[PDB]
């Protein structure tokens, strides 16, 4: 049947859909049930998504092919944000396939380069009968509630499944359970694939001149802050495998999910919060915003130390990142301007993600962009516009808080009498949080923002804290943004191959360790201290945070390359993975001047 | 200035608009799904303000006096239940900043009383913020309203207000501390006494008095004939004092309801109690998720006089007596009622056409009932209340009319798409096409999606995922009976619960109880033993089998030869009537009559 027609339904009544595309016949894709997102219409794991989500009301997190769903370890709980352990079964297992399992195809033969997932409904003596989009497009039988029986071989209690297909490999079935008896143990990937490798491009002089377009705006906007300059030496690069990209999208899409997971706990818990030194009164605005903004978040950045010792995640910015334009524009141009190679640029579709974010979020129609008077940044705000627009906003950008004022009755106006409810910032939030604690010891029965002034001075907390002013980042990202859930993190994934120990005080094994010393509402590497196992101070950094509770973190020095540090980040737009950028440094700590390093995905 | 004029700000940016009518769902007031008030009352802003300040709101009132009575603030982000407590005027205890300021009724407040937020405090007065008093413009920036001067004498704080005539209760804060607080006031049993009555027999009901014309009341006379009680010229009387305290005590029963319903969803401990297909379970918790704001109707029993007012239970997922209570006896009272009096239950049917205007129906309803014509009135009256509120029907009795298309679509007897349904239907009897099977490991709910013979069964509609269902899936939940020793576990001694558990404990056994099955309906299979330990009563039904639970006896009151049990109806979550249910047994059943009642003040 063409796209998209009703073929039958899966036990319980999941709908499965024909998912064949012909060129004779892009938001619009996305399925959605409710807010949570299933997949892409109509795929296999799309199908496999909602079954379960229909059904069980648990998801798996995103992942760019079906073959990989069989590396995951865990599902998400949706109702709560819980997470429940998902335990791996190789086909010939004594672990039998029960119905509403997930069956997984690795990559090979019938599908190819995707792999594929189906769901199994009922299991027999001599076969299984499962359900899955993608394989079958024709109307099923009326009533049938499967897709395709597989023959199922046991043989000395072990379970064997053979495809109807002659050139498939499957990988085996998963079972949310706590039992791990039989299980395969989580694929860990070779560290040889890990590491950053230097790289240089033929001199041929490609960057002696005006390399960035002047007539792009943005590109100008860059150069008006920066000069022609991305690195030091424009011609050399760093390349990374693409196994190591997979590795930096599983990671991102599950630390991200690990850190709203751990925000909601900490939203749920008076002595967690405590933690994070933000103003009581906000507390249950914090609540508020979590509740029903939980979907809203448009980007973030985590910074990460990636070698042949593995993946280790230092922060994730998710209430105000930048980067993006370096990431998503200025390295486009670089490649285009002296790449000649196979590889490609983690961060070429940065733009797009972010413009569907946008399309997908509840925005207003026009918004408002507040950036502060830094020529910084200026790209930094014009790289969003361009994403707000592409997705059919409207905007204004702001430059400072002098252009807003308000009416007779409070509402607050833009420099052309227009309303604003609806922005998107460049400020950290803590920055507004520092409004209310200068005046601390007053008793104000709410946040203590200005509906009116004599002489029209709006602070930026008079805009942002404004109850109808609907916000991007949302209020919750200072959560997850805020080093105090590191230890909380850590609490909760004990010895997770992805976090580092960190806790509130330099505990025992931190002390033999070796460990940094972070403000928990710092950025920029500002005030960070590094301390090795034999006691010393390994580096230190000045910065406006002294003052500020700190965190400690386990030491783990980022790797040397071709002289210089480099630190891998990776964007979350959505929620997901959204690209790769790296940050090259002469010192261990990474800060704001860092600069951005070419990187180049070889396949 | 004109109605719904922005005059300013109260702290953190709550607006404060102008009420001046003088200038029907359009007064509803809420902020996302959470209803604040009636644009643009005091009541409204004060809850308004709490809610957008600190995410917490305070149950519905009939007038702003009731507020000083109330002593729980729910937490709208986790359904939790916060203590209040209320303070009198000339306190030990400060007005702080944020505290709910109430004035009861008279002088310049006259019936409704008043609310304020207190916005904040100095040595010789406070500040504050509240909707119905001034209605024009603020001066710029200014974030209150007026300022009432404070007298402080050794340790007492006293306010005086700007009126000469007024008379303010005092003020409350969200606080677990005890100390100079008020006890929550107590209504006197003899306010609770319900009485009979007689209207003078001039012959308003020997014939035809129900209007065989309007089809709502000719379904009934098919059902029942011209008939309601044994007697149609004697009534129950309760005064407005009773009234206003059903009132109080649905609104607070059904909050508590629900705050039991998120703990158990929260906790498979409890959950487990419950005998529901473990199956549903993860379906129990997305529909308490997504359908949390979407229950239209409800109604609990109760046991009101001298001694009190008890809940027995609420039977929050199919409830009858709308008609009786909403059409029939209004019929009734304009036949033969000549008092002062009013039917508590008047307004029945508009508010439910509320509930539904409000609710996310579908443009077309169907309407789900059995073949009963019992039944047929009930799905009518409701019907009228959907075309009220803007909705399409169809009615279809007992199953045989639906069907599927090819693909597996459920289709009605025009080959219309059915995808939302409002029925009559226990949620119970679909479980038990599901408890039926039970032998086979099913990997969801074992639903139908075709039939060699076409043939749809109750769950096949009702389990289908894209069917919205009212009432929602999770109300089976408040209606199940193993939610009673839970609420007694989480609001142990509360003056309307009755000591309830899963065994007959020792409490129990010096008390008597009610054994009742956790499913049942109806007065089935219901036995009543005395502290004596003997047998009072016991009806038969089809429940025999289920769970039971044990509830501390509490028998109905005898009036004038029968046992009176009264019911208030739930709308939407909040008070939506009150009627009546006699029986010559202390168990009401199905056939119980309905019972003419007249509120007096
Ligand atoms: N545990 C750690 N071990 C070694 N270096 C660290 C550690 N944590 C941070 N660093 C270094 O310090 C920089 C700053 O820490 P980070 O967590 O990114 O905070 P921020 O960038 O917000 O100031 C990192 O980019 C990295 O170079
Ligand atoms: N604890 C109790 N003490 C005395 N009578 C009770 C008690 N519980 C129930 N009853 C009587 O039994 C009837 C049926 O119990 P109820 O809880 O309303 O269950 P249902 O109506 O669902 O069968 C009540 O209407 C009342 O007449
Ligand atoms: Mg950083
Ligand atoms: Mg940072
Ligand atoms: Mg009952
Ligand atoms: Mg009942």
């Amino acid at each position: 049947a063409p796209f998209g027609t009703l073929l039958g339904y899966a036990p319980g009544g999941v709908a499965i859909y024909s998912s064949d595309y012909s060129s004779l016949d892009d938001a619009v894709f996305r399925s959605y049930i409710d807010d949570e997102y299933m997949g892409h219409k109509w795929q296999c794991v799309e199908f496999a998504r909602r079954f379960l989500f229909l059904n069980y009301g648990v998801v798996f997190t995103d992942v760019g092919m079906a073959w990989e769903i069989f590396s995951l370890r865990f599902l998400r709980e949706v109702v709560n944000d819980n997470i429940l352990p998902l335990q791996a079964f190789p086909n010939g297992s004594p672990r039998a396939p029960v119905a509403g399992a997930l069956l997984i195809w690795d990559k090979g033969g019938e599908f190819k380069d995707t792999g594929h997932v189906a769901i199994i409904t009922q299991l027999h003596g001599n076969k299984v009968r499962i359900a899955e989009q993608n394989v079958i497009h024709s109307p099923l039988p009326q009533g049938q509630q499967w897709t395709r029986e597989l023959e199922m071989v046991v043989e000395n209690g072990c379970y064997t499944l053979k495809d109807t297909f002659d050139d498939t490999t499957i990988l085996g079935w998963m079972i949310q359970t706590e039992d791990t008896e039989y299980s395969l143990p989580q694929p860990e990937i070779a560290g040889e694939l890990l590491k950053i490798s230097g790289a240089r491009l033929e001199n041929k002089g490609q960057f002696d001149g005006k390399w960035l377009d002047e007539k792009d705006p943005l590109q100008n906007a860059y150069v008006q802050a920066n000069g022609q300059v991305i690195n030091q030496d424009p011609y050399h690069y760093y390349t990374i495998t693409e196994s190591a990209e997979q590795e930096l999208i599983k990671a991102t899409n599950e630390l991200h999910l690990m850190y709203l997971h751990a925000t909601d706990k900490v939203l749920k818990d008076d002595n967690l919060l405590a933690l994070f030194d933000i103003p009581k009164i906000l507390w249950p605005r914090l609540r508020l915003s979590w509740q029903r903004r939980r979907h809203h978040m448009i980007t973030g950045r985590m910074d990460f130390c990636m070698d042949e010792r593995g993946l280790k995640v230092y922060e994730y910015n998710a209430d105000s990142a930048s980067c993006h334009t370096e990431a998503g524009l200025i390295l486009e141009r670089w490649a285009e301007q002296g790449y000649k190679g196979n590889g490609f640029n983690p961060a070429e579709g940065l733009i797009n993600e972010l413009a569907g974010a946008w399309k997908h979020s509840r925005a207003r129609p026009f918004v408002h962009i507040m950036q502060d008077k830094d020529i910084e940044e200026n790209y930094h705000a014009q790289f969003m516009e361009q994403a707000l627009h592409q997705a059919g906003f409207e905007t204004r950008i702001l430059r400072g808080l002098d252009e807003l004022g308000w009416d007779a009755a409070g509402q607050l106006i833009d420099g052309e009498g227009r309303l604003v409810n609806c922005v998107w910032k460049t400020w950290a939030w803590e920055t507004a949080f520092d409004q209310i604690r200068e005046v601390s010891d007053r008793e104000f029965a709410a946040v203590p923002i200005r509906t009116g002034h004599p002489q029209n001075e709006v602070r930026l907390i008079d805009v942002l804290l404004r109850p109808e002013v609907l916000v991007f980042e949302p209020l919750w990202t200072v959560i997850p943004g805020n080093k105090a859930i590191l230890p909380i993190l850590w609490s909760l994934f004990p010895h997770h191959r992805y976090l580092l120990d960190t806790d509130f005080t330099v505990n025992d094994e931190l002390v033999k360790t070796g460990y940094a010393v972070k403000p928990i509402a710092g950025r920029c590497g500002s005030n960070i201290d590094l301390v090795s196992h034999h006691e010393e101070v390994l580096d230190k950094t000045s910065g406006k945070f002294a003052e500020q509770k700190n965190i400690y973190q386990q030491l783990w020095c980022l790797p040397k390359v071709d002289g210089k540090y480099i630190q891998v980040c990776t964007f979350t737009v959505g929620g997901n993975y959204g690209g790769t950028c790296l940050r090259g440094d002469e010192s261990l700590v990474i800060k704001k001047e860092s600069d951005i390093e070419p990187l180049i995905v070889v396949k």
